[PDB]
């Protein structure tokens, strides 16, 4: 036949784009809007299946405010694929942009927006459980949602709710780590359940990330994965937090709550992000969305 891959009746499948992946997100285009699209796709022939049930939980996600929007999921030659709104570049790609390292403002205008976001997430009876830069993603310059920063891949969620008893997921240990060992709580490298508690810690190491350019635990490498785990687990708890957030006291307040929450636990989103709003206002900030990447040019599969 004709040599393209077409996705479900109106989908044109194209070049992948981005890094790593390896041919497993590829822009695409709707015929019949003549719009760009992105395209999620997965072997049939995969191991571990993911697709289709982070399908479903955007389907319990809802449309909402950060979230890209999902328009199908079907086969795909020997792919399973699922068609979402295309965005722009994610926050990695941002700081790199930026010389790693990102001002007090941008930072907070970030934690702002993804105390939030994480809390319209749990609200939704899902925990994350991915947190890091390479999956949060400004929108497209023009389609008036390039300044709002949404969350990707929740190919890592769980229902931290169960739908029948409608009671939390229970308390356990000897959970594997498989999830990216930079970001991730303390809990979570002792092997625990993670439950809303984490997602926010993991979120607080990441604006430390921006804020200081590095993290003191991220050049540990080992001979086994489980070993490299460990390594940086004892330095995240070797590392005290008032030296972690050295010269960002709320920073350090953030951190400290958050990585004191029980396990059922519902953080406090108000009291978090009043943390920030108010620190914002001392600083005399304005948050009008002016970000440190304003101006710049910005990397694009268009
Ligand atoms: C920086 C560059 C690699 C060119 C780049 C690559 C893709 C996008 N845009 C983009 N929109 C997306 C929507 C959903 C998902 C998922 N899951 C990944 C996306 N990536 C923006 C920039």
């Amino acid at each position: 036949g004709s040599g393209v891959l077409m996705v479900g009746p109106n989908f044109r499948v194209g070049k992948k784009i981005g890094c790593g992946n390896f041919g497993e997100l590829r822009l695409g285009k709707n015929l019949y809007t003549n719009e760009y699209v992105a395209i999620k796709l997965e072997p049939m022939k995969s191991r571990a299946p993911q697709l289709h049930l982070e399908y479903r939980f955007y389907k319990q996600l809802g449309s909402g405010d950060g979230i890209p929007q999902v328009y199908y999921f079907g086969p795909c030659g020997k792919y399973n694929a699922m068609v979402l709104e295309l965005l722009g570049p994610s926050l990695e790609d941002l700081f790199d942009l930026c010389d790693r390292t990102f001002s007090l403002k941008t930072v907070l205008m970030i934690a702002i927006q993804l105390i939030s976001r994480m809390e319209y997430v749990h609200s939704k009876n899902l925990i994350y459980r991915d947190v890091k830069p390479e999956n949060f993603l400004i929108g497209r310059p023009g389609n008036k949602t390039q300044q709002v920063i949404h969350i990707i891949d929740f190919g890592l969620a769980k229902e931290y709710i169960d739908p029948e008893t409608k009671k939390h997921i229970p308390y356990r240990e000897h959970k594997s780590l498989t999830g990216t060992a930079r970001y991730m709580s303390i809990n979570t490298h002792l092997g625990k359940e993670q439950s809303r508690r984490d997602d926010l810690e993991a979120l607080g190491h990441m604006f430390m990330y921006f804020l200081r350019g590095s993290l003191p635990w991220q050049g540990l490498k080992a001979d086994t994965l489980k070993e490299r785990y460990q390594k940086i687990g004892d330095t995240k708890r070797a590392t005290p937090i008032e030296v972690l957030c050295e010269n960002f006291p709320e920073m350090a307040t953030y951190l400290r709550y958050v990585r004191r929450l029980d396990f059922f636990e519902k953080p406090d989103y108000d009291y978090l992000r009043k943390l920030f709003t108010d620190l914002f206002d001392r600083k005399g900030y304005m948050f009008d969305y002016e970000y440190d990447w304003i101006g710049k040019q910005l990397p694009t599969p268009v």
